[PDB]
């Protein structure tokens, strides 16, 4: 008997230039048991405890400057409050000393949260141009009802 | 649907308590469920088994100082049968390669899967709370999830 | 509990070999040929962590990769990431995890490209697991 757990696993569009865009209509990606993908946000169908997780992989060609900053943030908007709050957020200086060999920064973010029916979750970054799409499974965003 | 019964916790750094690292579950988007407690800044495991522990602290500094900086983040475990701190996980980072002749950001991620015992006390501590960053929620958290 | 479930850990020499002997392996999941075999079509949470270590930075530029693959009941990346670590020692884990609709009889691999940089001190940080939803 299949699970009725609301779940989703969405992957980033490699040819969406200038943006981090989630897709479900791709191999090994899904929306099930009521989770919707609307306006690039995962929409929660029922209240409960959820795992929420996201991966982005950044790459640079050497370190031209010590100043490049990288950000990756999961956000929540609850229907009652109509406000947008970070659940999980990382900021990273990839370059300590100026350089030209390629560098990589994977950021995985996850945890368990109390969510409400109709919440909208978003997973966002500051620099889509630094995203790497060399192989599949490098940029994803999901939730799993516990 | 039947709400899960697995013990889980996600506590966040108190953003009001600068100069300190104080964990809260009484804060937006933080929680304890199914017997996990937060007591004396420590997570307390209600039942035996494998748990995921996960955690992030975010550090930030303005340029680089004279005295070389090391940042440490450590997760340790006090057992009822052995009530002194045993480190389970630790990580360090030198945020600074040379003294500045510009902000830097250094997240430390730290987590793993461990056999825990009922009544285990879990602490997540850092050496440099003056470099810790709470400017926004979601940067500093500490959680466990029973397998 | 009846739900398929597995938590295996690494051992061995120059390889990433998964063992079922702080580990689990129940309810129809099998560890065959270093891959996990799915006993029934359904939704699964799949996860892993590997930890790399080294001392100082060599003159050849090392890339660390770690990947979980689906082997149909062809081989496809489900989860994958890359780190660039560069005579002081250094430590670098890689995290993977997500939910996936799987078919009965699929296999799952979790592999690294440089077993020579693998660690075996923190048993808590080298593992590979699944749980049926
Ligand atoms: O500490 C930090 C800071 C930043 C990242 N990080 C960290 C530390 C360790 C591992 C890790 O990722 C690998 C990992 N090991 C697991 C071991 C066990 C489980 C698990 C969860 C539920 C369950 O019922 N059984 C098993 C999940 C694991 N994951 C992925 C993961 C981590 C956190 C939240 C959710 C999630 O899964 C996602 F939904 F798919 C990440």
């Amino acid at each position: 008997t299949p699970s009725d757990k609301p779940v989703a696993h969405v992957v980033a569009n490699p040819q969406a230039e200038g943006q981090l865009q989630w897709l479900n209509r791709r191999a090994n990606a899904l929306l099930a048991n009521g989770v919707e993908l609307r306006d690039n946000q995962l929409v929660v169908p029922s209240e409960g405890l959820y795992l929420i997780y996201s991966q982005v992989l950044f790459k640079g060609q050497g370190c031209p400057s010590t100043h490049v900053l990288l950000t990756h943030t999961i956000s929540r908007i609850a229907v009652s409050y109509q406000t947008k709050v970070n659940l999980l957020s990382a900021i990273k200086s990839p370059c300590q000393r100026e350089t030209a060999k390629p560098w990589y920064e994977p950021i995985y973010l996850g945890g368990v949260f109390q969510l409400e029916k109709g919440d909208r979750l978003s997973a966002e970054i500051n620099r889509p141009d630094y995203l790497d799409f060399a192989e599949s499974g490098q940029v994803y965003f999901g939730i799993i009802a516990l």
